[PDB]
RNA sequence: AAAA
């Protein structure tokens, strides 16, 4: 079930050209049909505006007309059939208009001075908010019940070209583009370019960005694929050298560091610390050099064709610099609690804090292994066990509750005969979003001033 | 330090007109210049694709001589100055155009038929992956290290303003667009369109549905700030009557509900299931009159400029009917174990598979309290520990493993002086993903399929 | 609305 989009134009200027996307060459005058053989969509759907033609009854039955109107100059066929197809659906527009009136169900015609040509309407000046005509090209979209959504752009006003792209966004659309500009001329040979890619490109760097914010390792798009397939054909020797230094970045590190973080490993995630620190000084050297040569393109037409490329892909990358600090593995830790409170993950920010006192105190006795045959931690960790328990006595019950989450001695629900767990405490959103958020950090503090002079 | 950005078009035929936001107004010719003097950027960053200049000294200072030629056709004197220390940097384009060839700085115009024009030899043709272009554009804009990032897209072929659209994106631009399409003529007026509404609208619909795919709150954009201030000042009773619905649709408990699954407060999460049923079910409704309201837009002609509703931040709410299932709250909870499978949150999976078979068995002693004092809680939470410490060796360690985390008597890492801490057993981040996504579900089933014969 |  594929079905194309096409985003309408004003037809009484278009020239006929040939189209080449994969070779496959057809040519017409405009990218419609182009595209319709090319893809063989189920149900091609035609996006006109409503600043474009206006009549008594169909404005609808005039663009259908209007299309073959043009068809007709060279004797052209090969669009009567097809326009049998494609359903014809109004959409609005912001923005002063010259429009194209219709006197019934052909388009009108002025004979002035020049001769028999098409006339002209420009009181249209339409104040609409953006995201209404978004709204309304959306609920077109969304009822329409595709498998594969294929938009074709090229034509339409930047505006509603700019609109329809987000809306197709949301739809995982494949976004293609004929770039043609005025005077094209008979027997041309113009590319089809996808889009797509430069659009789920865009959306990945914000994915990474949040990635590194809230520190997850599920909205990182591991982009090491793009890079396994580098080295492409005609190299420069000082390109190659920086590129080959990209090529084998090891990205899969700074997925790990995030994954040991969001599942709780500070032991390994705060060891690695060091060779990302590593990682990402080398990855700001090659992005310059990249930046540089993009910076100057015209001398870097052999990433021509650079699919596999992408600069904000790894400038997002290089977000996980401020997720890094120098010191101990203890100061990385304590560091490492910060960005627990920053992104709200409590049950790690808590467990971090109790734990870490442990390690501080382990330290300045000489150090010791966190197991319980150990006398310098058995003892050790009952000093800050019966700290905590007498001074912050909410810091026990927060880490605790969250630790075991529902059904637990901590929570006491009473589960029911019937099957309907009833819960024992509440403890809402925003108490454990206060204490971690505006003590945890305070109480942390006063700790370890506490086990300082031990 | 605000800086402006604009994909620079055909100068030759841009018209006067009188450009309008919210108020000020402002009477120039090309687009950049009305922005300029409005928002008054300390720099303003711009030059054309490659595909209108190939002048043997500067393609670059080019268009500054022929930007100029066009202001000195029409009555005006102060777009040579002010405009003179705009920021002009080069960049690439696709497809067939017709490139002005441009002499030692200003154009080359010659005649062929008509008294005098800029003669059209122009014989632009590059084959470019949009990829390269988005890179390049990228770099230009990381390179000049803006606080606030202003773009124009009023100008520009449909592929550079895609492009360019996507670049800005990432630097949160505010985007702007004059859509005029045809002769304004003299003293016309156009009323400008902001588009950065749609991009941050577009964004917040992808983040809602990971928010909703990987059960983190986190993600969830509250709109209910959008819909707080939804008072249009006249609109019909009908469309009164579906909005003010739609308007008192109580979001936070969406957020609330994924607050408790990813801190793993299943209780009250599962408890909240037929509570948000209801939500969306209403929710399901309305949006499908917002869908009907918005696909026939020509008769609610009312939200004509209304920048507040919007129908992909409702319908991305909609996803979290899948995370709703029917059912007794035991079975409700059975569900949000598979919900803590598919999304990769191993801590909280591993807890709830091993705390609701307790559940499940007190269920069939009639229930009881979760709490120690309870005689039916505390054998029975020993039957599933005795069977689990038998049988599943495995889902014990781990669990404990992701319950207390890296610091931990079940990590036993060792700390010397300086600072240093050295893990006691190497994380098993395979062993880990591959156990709960294959193992957990099947070794579950076994476990309350044998609670079940007693 | 094939660089308004």
């Amino acid at each position: 079930m594929k079905c194309l989009f096409y985003i309408a134009g004003d037809v009484s200027n278009y020239s006929i050209v040939n189209y080449e996307l994969n070779g496959q060459t057809q040519n017409t005058f405009f990218a419609a049909h182009a595209l319709y053989n090319l893809f063989k969509p189920d149900k091609v759907i035609a996006l006109i505006p409503d600043s474009l033609v206006k009549d008594n009854v169909s404005d609808e039955e005039c663009y259908k007309n209007l299309v073959i109107n043009r068809a007709k100059e060279l004797n052209f066929a090969g669009m009567e059939e097809f326009m049998n197809k494609v359903e014809i659906r109004k959409i609005p527009n912001v923005g002063i208009a010259s429009a194209i009136q219709c006197e019934n169900g052909a388009p009108k015609k002025e004979k002035n001075k020049e001769g028999r040509e098409v006339l002209k309407r420009l009181p249209y000046n339409e104040k609409r908010s953006p995201i209404f005509i978004f709204n309304a090209i959306y609920a077109i979209f969304k009822d329409e019940a595709c498998d594969e959504y294929l938009v074709d752009l090229t034509h339409g006003t930047n505006v509603l070209v700019s609109i329809g792209m987000n809306v197709g966004a949301l739809f995982n659309a494949k976004f293609y583009s004929a770039p043609v500009m005025g005077m094209p001329g008979k027997d041309s040979i113009v590319n089809i370019v996808e889009l797509t890619d430069v659009v789920q490109a865009t959306n990945d760097s914000l994915m990474i960005r949040s990635s590194i914010e809230n520190l997850d390792e599920r909205y990182f798009k591991d982009y090491s694929a793009k890079l396994s397939r580098l080295n492409p054909t005609i190299f420069e020797e000082e390109e190659k050298k920086v590129l080959t230094r990209v090529k084998g970045t090891d990205v899969n590190v700074v997925i790990n560091f995030l994954w040991n973080i969001r599942n709780g490993f500070t032991v390994n995630a705060v060891k690695s610390m060091n060779e990302l620190k590593n990682i990402i000084n080398q990855l700001e050297e090659d992005l310059e050099k990249l930046k540089s040569f993009y910076k100057n393109w015209e001398e870097h037409k052999n990433f021509q064709g650079e699919t596999l490329l992408v600069l904000s892909d790894l400038d997002s990358t290089l977000k996980v610099k401020d997720l890094l600090i120098e010191g101990n593995d203890l100061e990385k830790l304590n560091y490492l609690l910060d960005l627990y409170i920053k992104a709200s993950i409590y049950d790690k920010a808590l467990s971090l804090a109790r734990e870490l006192p442990v390690a501080i105190c382990l330290n300045k006795v000489g150090g010791g292994m966190f197991d319980d045959k150990n006398e310098k931690y058995k003892h050790c960790n009952e000093i800050v066990t019966s700290y905590l328990r007498l001074r912050y006595s909410g810091l026990m019950e927060f880490r605790n509750t969250l630790m075991h989450g529902g059904l637990s001695t901590d929570m006491k629900p009473n589960v029911d005969k019937d099957g309907n767990i009833t819960p024992g405490k509440i403890v809402t959103k925003n108490k454990i979003e206060d204490f971690v958020k505006r003590e945890l950090r305070n109480y942390f503090d006063k700790i370890v001033n506490f086990l300082s002079s031990a």
